[PDB]
């Protein structure tokens, strides 16, 4: 081998772990033209396929209240079979916002059933929107507004709605949909504020004329019904977002690192519990969630595992208890600490 | 190592055990194969709390 | 150098990274430098008050 | 934009309008400051001195 | 060599009277030759192969002919012969240590 001297000559560009990709947009309608996906990533494209109710439908979807979404695509087909192939292509490629404009109830139901499906069982954290669906989970959203006027125009539900997921597509996890003025809109109908608290307490969003304009009543998610155990916080789909953001990111990683390639160890249980932390630090930089409490191992789980195992719990450390081989199985405890918004201020005034 | 002293009939009794054990072994090799086994990750299971 | 090592087998453990600088490189040079060239404007923006 | 290089009548002159390469797609590693001749040419003297 | 054919001993004897004269501190690789002015066109790859081979010829580099390198005819080296005695210059210093030693 000659001796051949090289200097190397390339870019050092900043490398940040990129995770999973939130924003996006998964609109879906039925078009007798050019069927097929659109994936209108550039700003302001309408292909000559796309109807004026489409366009339409474009356009509200491309306006945010903050940023323009992140990325955009639409879905062109025949009015038949649009439950079918709508479920097939959202299988084949992610998204976090989606509605259906010609959704009949049963269209409806069925895309919540899908959704819960997903959300239960394939661990997919998505979110829908639908005008008048009275179901009894948080990642399907319910706008219950009709008569809309927007720019001295009716709009149907559905376009409304469509237009609202454009909005929260284009809204940081920073701010809350709630109290959000819209200029577009130029008049709703008349309805008592009684009325609107009560919707509230449904857990239907609708609009409200607030400081002369018409604004978002509330962010609540369309989960009418709440356990015990669920909580307040629970009901605002601005903090089950981050939640699902968080479960998608880490079981991206997981999928990326912790699958097949690595092996047990309690050194690499100590690693994984490492970089969980590291994870949480992230989280907690990004300041959506405050985060104090850190991860640990599942001693219970543990215990099961081993009771499972027939191993007699008795004669050993705890510390060996908590360092005993788990096989390929995996236990771990954490807990997390997530920030809200400002929605209610309360002062007193002292002369 | 019984085993193999019964083969070769030495008695258990008034012999010592360390005895027994370094007796005579012939052409026969007797060893006891006892290791653990390391299994990597698959499934993992953490609960977050609020 | 890491590499070179890796290469040679010789183990990476048991020994200051200087040492690591401080050893043969088989009639070899690794190196490393940074630099930036200086990129300026056409024409320009700016604003006023 | 297509990475061409013209003349245009500008300053009560004739001038060309840009200084970037004949290289239409830059890619990530080379980008902006790649899509300039002047700093290939420096990156090149530089290469060549050493 | 100068506008001249040479026998392949008479530039083996000039190379070893500038190797003579080549002090243990330089290496006789990549050493420009003025006096030569041609030398047969092959390919790289072939020079990098008599690399291999242990075979020194001649190389055109950065505008010159220059010895490609100071590797030592010794074809076949055992695992524990190691690089650095295909080198002449390494094995050059270690047998003036064993004869002043």
């Amino acid at each position: 081998g000659l001796p051949s001297i090289n200097i190397s000559f390339k870019e050092l560009a900043t490398t940040v772990k990129e995770r999973s990709a939130r924003g996006i947009i998964a609109m879906v309608l039925k078009d007798a033209k050019a069927l097929g996906l659109n994936e209108i990533h550039e700003k302001e494209d309408i292909p000559v396929d796309l109807s004026a109710e489409n366009k339409e439908y474009i356009n509200l979807a491309l306006m945010g209240n903050v940023n323009t979404p992140n990325k955009l695509l639409v879905y062109v087909i025949e009015g038949e079979a649009d439950i079918q192939t709508a479920l097939d292509f959202l299988e084949t490629k992610e998204f976090n916002y989606l509605c259906m404009p010609k959704a009949v109830e049963a269209d409806k139901t069925a895309i919540k059933n899908w959704i819960i499906k997903l959300r239960d069982i394939d661990k997919v954290k998505v979110k829908a929107v639908l005008g008048k669906v009275v179901g009894n989970h948080e990642g399907i959203i319910n706008f219950t507004t009709e008569d809309v006027l927007v720019g001295e125009k009716k709009y149907s539900v559905d376009e409304f709605t469509s237009r609202v997921a454009g909005l929260i597509a284009g809204t940081p996890l920073s701010q809350s949909v709630t109290y959000t003025k819209l200029s577009d809109v130029v008049d709703i109908p008349k309805m008592t504020k009684v009325d609107a608290e009560s919707r509230v307490n449904k857990g239907e969003l609708i609009l409200i004329k607030e400081a002369g304009a018409i604004r978002i009543a509330r962010g609540v998610n369309s989960l009418t019904e709440l356990t015990a155990e669920k909580g307040e916080m629970f009901q605002k789909i601005k903090i089950v977002d981050t939640l699902d953001i968080i479960h998608s990111d880490i079981r991206k990683v997981i999928i990326d690192d912790y699958i097949g390639k690595v092996t047990n160890s309690y050194d690499n249980k100590c690693l994984l519990i490492v970089a969980i932390k590291s994870y949480l630090e992230e989280l907690e930089k990004s300041a959506l969630i405050e985060s104090d409490s850190t991860v640990e191992i599942d001693f219970e789980a543990q215990k099961s595992y081993l009771k499972s195992k027939g191993v007699d719990l008795s004669y050993m450390t705890l510390q060996e208890i908590k360092e005993a081989n788990t096989g390929s199985k995996v236990f771990l405890k954490a807990k997390i600490k997530v920030l809200d918004a400002m929605e209610d201020i309360d002062l007193s005034i002292e002369i």
